[PDB]
């Protein structure tokens, strides 16, 4: 597992990010009772990183446009597949990215 | 030096593609007064060609959403060249494409 952070960085930060062994890591809160999604931001459609724009609870594709939900479900194409994701536990404030 | 059709065809049909020595071309519209627009289709941000919208006077490429006007301006990105041209030449109702 990969430490990111705590969840009071997530909440003054508005996301994490990390490095894990399957990929990049992004992880952004999926709901106000402690809920959180941990994705790999790389783009299903030409892999470039996705941002998560927090005003729009959405990751937007800075290369062609594509969006997604915080959960990493396709919301607007080019992309045509979710992004992927990693499960997640939450051990005493600290957010623990797992795989 | 590519012969298309006819401004009869363009009417009726709305576009003429053909093949040139320097591409692919179509040709559009480009006013009331007989004006014309022949552009190669291929779109500068990857390479799909793009597919020409009488209805919304734009070309649309299929593949990431770029559009361009009838003269080849991009409109909207992914594409941030616009569409090559080529001149043309009306002779005795006939479209010649000069490439
Ligand atoms: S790489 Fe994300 S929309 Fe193309
Ligand atoms: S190939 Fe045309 S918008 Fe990408
Ligand atoms: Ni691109
Ligand atoms: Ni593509």
């Amino acid at each position: 597992t990969v430490n990111v952070g705590t969840m009071a960085d997530l909440k003054a930060k508005g996301e994490l990010k990390g490095n894990t062994p399957k990929g990049p890591v992004t992880v952004v809160p999926n709901g106000n009772s402690g809920q959180i999604s941990a994705v790999n931001p790389t783009c299903t459609h030409n892999g470039c990183q996705v941002n998560w724009k927090k005003a729009n609870g959405k990751f937007v594709c800075p290369c062609h446009g594509a969006e997604f939900a915080a959960t990493g479900k396709v919301l607007k194409g080019p992309a045509i597949r979710d992004l992927p994701t990693y499960a997640t536990q939450v051990s005493g404030n600290n957010i623990l990215v797992k795989a």
